[PDB]
């Protein structure tokens, strides 16, 4: 050996957006969740986002109508129990209603992240080969925020801007 460094096998089925993504791309968002090849999971902070964006003129007024589109699109596939459209607290539960939703309860970027680390629980043994260490990731955080990313990159969490992933799905 060589020294040794950590591998991902990367294959997506969760996918986790930040509160640009809705803001920005809530149509692309949309025709991933209509595809059917993935999950979306939404933080509950983005929705508590949304929600306090939603409630002007100027720009308060182009991001509220954007935030209410985003929480209109959300409440209905939550509604119809859209099987590949689900929610998650910071502190790992996973909710199939966000009707009387609270606040989530260190940074938003935190919360984020710890959503994503949700899905990369590794156990010891994981570790342990019989060859490369690889460990399994089926969690990808979408985002363009460079913050986030870097947070993801050094987290070992898989991470795309959704213009891009999107591409990728075909």
């Amino acid at each position: 050996g060589s020294p040794e460094f950590m591998e991902l096998e990367i294959r997506p089925l969760f996918l986790v957006p930040d509160t640009n993504g809705f803001i920005d791309h809530l149509a692309s968002l949309a025709r991933l969740l209509e595809s059917r090849k993935y999950i979306l999971v939404v933080p509950l902070i983005v929705i508590n986002e949304l929600d306090g964006l939603a409630k002007a003129g100027g720009y308060a007024r182009v991001v509220q109508e954007k935030a209410r589109k985003s929480i209109e699109f959300l409440e209905q596939r939550f509604e119809s129990r859209d099987s590949c459209l689900r929610a998650l607290t910071s502190r790992g539960n996973e909710l199939e209603s966000i009707a009387f939703r609270s606040e989530d309860i260190g940074n938003n970027d935190d919360l984020i992240l710890s959503c994503c680390l949700h899905y990369c629980k590794d156990k010891a043994k994981d570790f342990m080969p019989a060859e490369p260490i690889r460990l399994l990731r089926e969690v990808v955080l979408l985002t363009d925020d460079r913050n986030l990313r870097v947070k993801a990159l050094t987290r070992n969490v898989p991470v795309r801007d959704i213009p891009a992933f999107l591409t990728w799905a075909q």
